[PDB]
């Protein structure tokens, strides 16, 4: 299991599905969010990642969405964009593999759904508890997509 191997079993991937307080399912398009208090949201979700201990004994490349990096994409996606698709990586990790094989196996998983795209290229994986829980993204990135993104990233900005 290339997630147990590097930390994220499923006992820590449920510990850290932050549970919405908004009352709506994350199946519904944006317009159906009030987007003063989603942005709140973030703000706690933020402050709570900012306390986490287990993501210190983790030994992963993690990162949290900002207010102003999840409102710039809010406002990106507005109206018809599904919630759960859009902000599906608020809290992400990014890790090297030996090879992609083991990791689009975590699609027959239960609540592991996997984009594959090996001008960039790599495989993102997405641990959802359920419809009211915020999902995790996880990047996946052998040496050598890694180096063509981190490249890419030069000649971009
Ligand atoms: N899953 C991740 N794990 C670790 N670091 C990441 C991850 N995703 C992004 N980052 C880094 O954090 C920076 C900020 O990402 P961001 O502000 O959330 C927009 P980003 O996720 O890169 O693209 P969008 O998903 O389209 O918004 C990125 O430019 C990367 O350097
Ligand atoms: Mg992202």
């Amino acid at each position: 299991y290339i997630l147990d191997k590097i930390g994220l079993n499923i006992e820590i991937l449920e510990s850290l599905s932050y549970e919405s307080k908004l009352g709506m399912s994350f199946k519904r398009t944006l317009s159906h969010f009030n987007k003063e208090e989603v942005l709140k949201e973030i703000e706690l979700i933020n402050n709570w990642y900012f306390s986490l201990e287990i993501i210190d004994d983790l030994p992963l490349d993690s990162r949290i969405k900002s207010v102003s990096s999840a409102k710039m994409k809010f406002e990106r996606y507005y109206p018809n964009a599904t919630y759960n698709r859009v902000f599906n990586d608020i809290l992400g990790f990014r890790v090297i593999c030996k090879s992609y094989d083991e990791v689009l196996e975590l699609e027959k998983e239960d609540k592991i759904r996997v984009v594959d795209m090996s001008g960039f290229r790599g495989i993102h994986v997405y641990y959802q508890r359920d419809n009211h829980h915020y999902p995790i993204e996880i990047q996946f990135n052998t040496y050598y997509d890694r180096q063509l993104n981190d490249w890419l990233h030069d000649k971009f900005y």
